[PDB]
């Protein structure tokens, strides 16, 4: 059957301090947004909420369709195969994060796992001094070095409280347990439009993602 | 108002891009046309100097981005376009890092009188490796990518773009480019407002030792469309 | 109290592929010539055991000296405070690793934990199909971006089967739960001389580190 | 066939797109790989750090590099007169980079470089183009030799700045000879350089100074 449900722990270190945080929400039913809320289990965050965004968007590749058909997510969902995240994200004062993200899938429900450790930031940086105001609209790009690997990369930049964005660079492999089909291949690169929007207190998050797939605009 | 604008803008351009890779020099001109209205343009050129010891593709990043006089905004003229226009003028300076640790500094000058432009792009390249698919002409074609752009402040536009190609192994070569537009005057106020912009394009090239036939189509945009 | 007794747990996944390993041996914190025997706790090793060396080797962290005295790794382990190790490791054939070290020590006994993420290594590359037969000697350079924070970064290649080399960068983040004696700050860049060798079967692994920190040659 | 004793050096090209240049002289003592240049800027007072150009001062000379068993291939290509030709990438923590060729003619033991350094990116807020560089940290470069006329070299170069943050880049180079290296040289591998490399200046000239020496072990 088709997803419905998600929950969603998230959990690692900034500066070498740990955060852990846990969520869910219910899949939609008519391809909009989205949508998942989080807590955190061990006190108000220390560093920037903005900094969790791309995690919290890419675990929702469950979701996203391709444009002429299931995407290798959904299809390696539904067979039970699976896939795995790992990405690494440089910043641009010097700051590198890198994560991963495992889920199993019982029923109508996923429960995600993504480890997100970051170090490097400077202490009074816009990350551990809480400056970030958003994260602009981005697309990633992917490609297919071999069939059981996407190969995504992304132009990241936020806006922060100093009217200066903060820009990052995201790197990332999925792997496929088993191959991907056919026809995926043939349509590379294949681009990602993502809108992502997060409203938090120093404990609690609310997060929407809308994700479009599109191999052209024109 | 805003179509008298669009249509004095200029439809012709020639030209002239040189410099060198791995430390050989080269030199190639020719000419073509634009649609300012469309985002579409063509080029030929030959070189003036011998065969081109490189995979000509290694150019196209640049034969694309020297045509920004025919990149209209979503919303109205762009700001290359408006700054032709009022005769104030910008510059392109960028440089591109390859996954096998080459690099390539280029500048692009233009000079623009009645309906035409002269465009002067040097492009220097260094490092890539003998066996590599650049000087051993196995790039096949470039992936269709976008651009990224910011405005960190009203004269300056800081481009990035993830470029890859196809080569003929069946092994894509990936590149990274960071560009920045320098403009005389500010940019207007309602260019500001939206970011980031970016550019979709789709480039083809067809090469042979001596001469190549460019074509570029390059849209603008905020967003994607919804639905489908 | 000075350690003289480690075990290593080091384990991950490489191109999705689960492994674990443990260990132990034996060291001098005087100089910094280590030893550690591993074993498999699941099957054989499916990739080249030479990419694990730069964590075998970075995990003695504890038995090296500066040149004038104590390391930051050494007093942090004996006021007991602590450090840990966040890595990304990039390979010139486009794979990734991302690691993170943590320990804890009780009596003179090391207990560490390597996690080792590795991903986008080509299936005909030499570290999947085992081609890799020695790493050559490195130099790490060490900054301290703050005095929490170890920057540091190496240049590694090795030598593969077919008479060519295989090159990776690495960038690591060493953060201390205390501040750094304010004499290890004043003296940057340090360097560190890394000697990495490696005896391998399928049924276990014997490796050894020379290492030696300098702030000059001449 | 000698090795060296004095050298001047033409270097020029642009930074952000303006042209700058300077023409210098100076010595060494190939022995012990040291190095000493002053020069001027002939085209007006540099507009940029000074010590952005210290890496193609400090590399521009390799002929004054001993190796710990005799002569380097830098010294032995310029001995044999069958030289050699030196091409630098180096890539900046704020996406700034430089593209770097060096070519050299020689008359017994006095060397005439003329190096290009084309340099794009630097942000005009950023801490080259405000000149806010006080001192490029001490460095190793990493030799491999994939065959036997290229040398592959990389460095991690870092500058103090005004700020008291570092300024990080990487340098990659391909030093191609005309001739095969010796055995003995591609045998030992890889080869290391500490190079220590300082500046003192004014607005006519400047003062740099290099410390080079070669190395495959500190144990």
């Amino acid at each position: 059957s088709l997803p419905k449900t998600h929950e969603l722990h998230i959990f690692g270190s900034f500066n070498g301090v740990k955060f852990d945080m846990v969520g869910e929400g219910t899949g939609n039913p008519n391809e909009g947004s989205e949508e998942l809320k989080l807590k955190s289990t061990n006190g108000p965050l220390k560093f920037s909420p903005y900094i969790l965004v791309p995690h919290l968007g890419x675990a929702f590749y469950q979701y996203l369709p391709f444009p002429d058909g299931m995407s290798p997510f959904q299809a390696a969902m539904h067979d039970g195969s699976g896939y795995q995240v790992h990405r690494t994200i440089q910043y641009e004062d010097g700051a590198s994060v890198t994560a991963h993200y495992r889920y199993t899938y019982e029923g109508s429900h996923i429960k995600g796992e993504f480890q997100v450790i970051g170090t490097g930031f400077p202490p009074d940086g816009p990350v551990m001094t809480n400056k970030l105001t958003a994260m602009d609209w981005h697309v990633t790009k992917m490609l297919y070095p071999n069939d059981k690997t996407i190969l995504s990369t992304a132009d990241i930049s936020y806006t922060t409280t100093a009217g200066k964005r903060y820009q990052s660079k995201m790197r990332e492999n999925n792997t496929f347990a088993k191959p991907m089909a056919a026809d995926i291949l043939q349509k590379q690169p294949m681009f990602v439009f993502r809108k992502s929007e997060l409203q938090h207190s120093k404990t609690e998050l609310t997060f929407k993602e809308w994700q479009k797939a599109f191999t052209d605009v024109m």
